[PDB]
């Protein structure tokens, strides 16, 4: 069946494994587990056409920035997460945007930039300059929350249909 290869990247602690079971098992977790590199397929149906989804749930810590090359290179459509409580993961979207383009050849890789943990109240990245950043990449922008799911699968099955249209 069409399988579809996405990404979560993002600085630590944004969320990124959060999101991702949140969509695959439909529960928030809450509590510290860094991630060093987990895989999750699932066979699903999206706008009527079943499909597998291949979800790379990547890791946040700088020290492997080199090893992010190779699944970059393979992925086809990337989450790009970081939290609307954290000004600095905010800042760092820019570096990872640049990083899937320079592997992948492309400036038009299917991407979607996600604000995640909407639903703390201590925001500290308006929606508007986040908003501002992904019209400037050409890309969507949709914030979310793992903990109350808002959001989650509008993310990840718009992310598809950026593959779909590429
Ligand atoms: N309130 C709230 N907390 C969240 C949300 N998403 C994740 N968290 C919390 O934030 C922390 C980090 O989440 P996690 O998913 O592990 O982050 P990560 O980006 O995968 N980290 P890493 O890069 O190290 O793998 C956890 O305590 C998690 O429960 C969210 O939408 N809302
Ligand atoms: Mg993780």
């Amino acid at each position: 069946m069409t399988e579809y290869k996405l990404v979560v990247v993002g600085a630590g602690g944004v969320g990124k494994s959060a999101l991702t079971i949140q969509l695959i098992q439909n529960h928030f977790v809450d509590e510290y587990d860094p991630t060093i590199e987990d895989s999750y397929r699932k066979q699903v149906v999206i706008d009527g056409e079943t499909c597998l989804l291949d979800i790379l749930d990547t890791t946040g810590q700088e020290e492997y920035s080199a090893m992010r090359d190779q699944y970059m290179r393979t992925g086809e459509g990337f989450l790009c997460v970081f939290a609307i409580n954290n000004t600095k993961s905010f800042e760092d979207i820019h570096q990872y945007r640049e990083q899937i383009k320079r592997v992948k050849d492309s400036d038009d890789v299917p991407m979607v930039l996600v604000g995640n943990k909407c639903d703390l109240a201590a925001r500290t990245v308006e929606s508007r300059q986040a908003q501002d950043l992904a019209r400037s990449y050409g890309i969507p922008y949709i914030e979310t929350s793992a903990k109350t799911r808002q959001g989650v699968e509008d993310a990840f099955y718009t992310l598809v249909r950026e593959i779909r249209q590429h």
